[PDB]
RNA sequence: GAUGGGGUUAGCGCAAGCGAAGCUCUUGAUCGAAGCCCCGGUAAACGGCGGCCGUAACUAUAACGGUCCUAAGGUAGCGA
């Protein structure tokens, strides 16, 4: 099963350049309560 | 042609010599323009229009950065 690389034709380290494409992204939480957290409609919704 | 330095000298002295005046060879003081230097301009005047090193999500490249040098570092376009 592959991968879409998008870097394309990997050269010379693979595993360097995986670590720096869409697959291993910097991903980040979406918390409630503080900041970056407000959500106008929650996951149930109001009643 | 300023001065200075001679040079033979009417001579005077008993004489080494001083060497009147004048004569006269020099010395170039001063006067003294253009140009040159110098200041600015001009490249459709003649001409000239850089290096080295580092750098980005594999790699590669390097928009970017450092530095040195220049009068300025080739712009548009075009390009084995
Ligand atoms: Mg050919």
């Amino acid at each position: 099963s592959r991968y879409q690389h998008t870097k394309g034709q990997i050269k010379d380290n693979a595993i360097e350049a995986l670590l720096h494409d869409p697959l291993f992204r910097q991903r980040v939480e979406k918390n409630k309560k503080g900041k970056g957290s407000y959500m106008r409609k929650g996951k149930h919704g109001n009643r």
